[PDB]
């Protein structure tokens, strides 16, 4: 899941793949997979 994510990483990761995540254009939830 994207909650399986938040567990158990850090901040500066969490963080850090949101940016990443968001400069493609799309939610850690839109898809749950590409955020872990």
């Amino acid at each position: 899941m994207e909650n399986f994510v938040r567990t158990n990483f850090n901040p500066m990761i969490l963080e850090r793949a949101e940016k990443t995540m968001k400069e493609y254009g799309e939610n850690p939830q839109n898809e749950g997979n590409k955020f872990a």
